């Protein structure tokens, strides 16, 4: 339970700018959830460098090789774009070729055409960047865009792995990061994880919402 | 005839990743156009991060104050994410505080919802930011976004100025640019125009492409 320099930094500023919040939210699965945590309030220059720094140290530490950052519709967008700009930054000479991507969510009927914005994805590895993961359905539809694009997944990042279960059904209690890592044969990556949240929240935190945090988790909350 | 630096900069940079095409292309206005600017090709880490200098300089020689960069989806949206952090970078402590904001097309129906992702845009003062202007319309687009959010729109900056008009009926035959920042008492920065990067270009031009360049601006080039 020991947090790392950049995990500690990322979640300071976290409860800041108040990206971390706690109530009652319909989640895209239509799960009711307690928590949400909103990336788009990462949303001044300090804070967007900020975010991308903490992006890039996690890719930096797995030693992935990859050629393009691919960021889904609508928060990966502007993710891929400035964890793009922070690799080639902070990367040295490691990272100076990469390229960044996203997709439209419905495929542009005039101009240059096609749902891919960015570098074109054929024959290429890709790292798909998300915000958050919780039933896994965002990286599945976006492995297929990129599968159907011809490129190659070698990878996935996002910010918080909520440790949550694909569906209440699955057998043996992976969460959907494990089951994506397991199904596609490749690593996923996360800045910080909610069991970093509670622990680095500890030091200051009720004790009332913990109540609703561990009813959601005894529901959703993967047990591998 | 005589280029700023920054200026100077973008063309080599257009150049480098070869973002104005040649061919037949249906703008979003439906015209018929023989040539298409693809900010969307400015795709590696390096591109990026000069292309979002070439926005900041101008926007900072601009000496416009403004709280919130907001890019219109799709081209728009790692234009305002990439130039808040190059601003928060190179502009001092006048851009410390500034925010980003982008549109998504279709309300969000859970999570945080709506459809505005960044800074919230209520009494704000809003650039807006894009890649290029045509007719207009996607800039007047943005406008009624903002205003119906009750922001306040201050400014627009695109990469290149097509130099065309808004309709062909147009009376004084000003071009979109010098047609919005009247309509609406506002500056329209533009990084260039057409005729800096025909120009630029020189020979590198076809005699094919020349003359239907030609053509095209018979039509709808602007006289103001
Ligand atoms: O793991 P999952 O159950 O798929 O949920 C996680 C996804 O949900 C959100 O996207 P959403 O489309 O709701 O919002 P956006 O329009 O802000 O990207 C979030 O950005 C993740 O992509
Ligand atoms: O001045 P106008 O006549 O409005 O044309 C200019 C607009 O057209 C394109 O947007 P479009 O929605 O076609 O493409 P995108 O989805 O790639 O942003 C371009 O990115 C500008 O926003
Ligand atoms: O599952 C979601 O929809 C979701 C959860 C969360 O914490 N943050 C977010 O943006 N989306
Ligand atoms: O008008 C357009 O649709 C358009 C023109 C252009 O040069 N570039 C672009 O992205 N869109
Ligand atoms: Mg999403
Ligand atoms: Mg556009």
């Amino acid at each position: 339970i020991m947090l790392e320099d950049y995990q500690k930094n990322f979640l300071e500023l976290a409860i800041e700018c108040q990206a971390l919040r706690f109530g009652s939210f319909k989640l895209k699965s239509g799960r009711e959830s307690p928590y949400f945590f909103n990336l788009g309030l990462f949303n001044t220059g300090k804070l967007l460098s900020n975010l991308a720094t903490a992006y890039a140290i996690a890719i930096i530490q797995s030693d992935l090789k990859f050629d393009v950052i691919f960021g889904p519709a609508y928060k990966g967008i502007p993710l891929a774009a400035i964890v793009c700009v922070k690799l080639a930054e902070i990367g040295g000479s490691k990272f100076q070729n990469i390229q960044y991507a996203f997709n439209r969510k419905e495929a542009k009927d005039h101009g240059e055409g096609g749902i891919i914005v960015g570098s074109a994805l054929e024959n290429k590895r890709i790292l798909i960047i998300d915000d958050v993961m919780t039933a896994g359905t965002a990286i599945n539809e976006a492995f297929e865009i990129i599968s159907n694009a011809k490129g190659q997944v070698v990878g996935s990042i996002i910010a918080l792995d909520r440790q949550e279960v694909v569906s209440t059904d699955d057998k043996e209690g992976l969460s959907a990061t494990q089951t994506v890592s397991k199904k596609y044969g490749i690593p996923v990556l996360s800045i910080v994880s909610l069991i970093h949240i509670i622990t680095y929240l500890e030091g200051r935190i009720t004790a009332e919402e913990k109540s609703k945090i561990e009813q959601y988790l005894q529901t959703y909350g993967a047990s591998a």
